[PDB]
């Protein structure tokens, strides 16, 4: 059994604003590698909810690889361009009934772009 395998009825997906790097520990400033003060701001608010069991980062890169894996071949015409997908956290609720509450509080976290239940 693996951690990234969560049942449909208890999964909430939390999409991160495209200009927030919640999973990046360091960023570039003045040519140096320095602390990202916004690191895990969204992660921690989700992890602090009493009804959530796990929160796992899913990058936009990873989401596109899996899409090409599940559907046919890569989507060649977009290969030169930026990835338009959103980084996301995959949140596991403690019970199905907690999902609607989790998704509502999640949209109120600053940095959260959208939440899918
Ligand atoms: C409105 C929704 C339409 C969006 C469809 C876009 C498909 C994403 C392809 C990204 C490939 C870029 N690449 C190679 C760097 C990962």
């Amino acid at each position: 059994k693996l951690a990234t395998d969560i049942e449909n009825n208890v999964r909430v997906v939390v999409y991160i604003r495209k200009d927030v790097e919640d999973n990046s520990q360091t960023i570039e400033k003045e040519g140096q590698t320095v602390t990202n003060n916004d690191y895990h701001k969204v992660y921690d608010s989700l992890k602090n909810m009493s009804t959530v069991k796990s929160v796992t980062f899913s990058s936009k890169e990873e989401q596109y690889e899996k899409l090409t894996e599940i559907m046919g071949d890569n989507w060649k015409i977009f290969e030169g361009d930026a990835n338009p997908l959103y980084d996301a956290y995959i949140v596991e609720a403690n019970a199905p009934n907690d999902v609607k509450t989790i998704a509502e509080d999640a949209k109120k976290i600053e940095g959260v772009s959208e939440v899918q239940d």
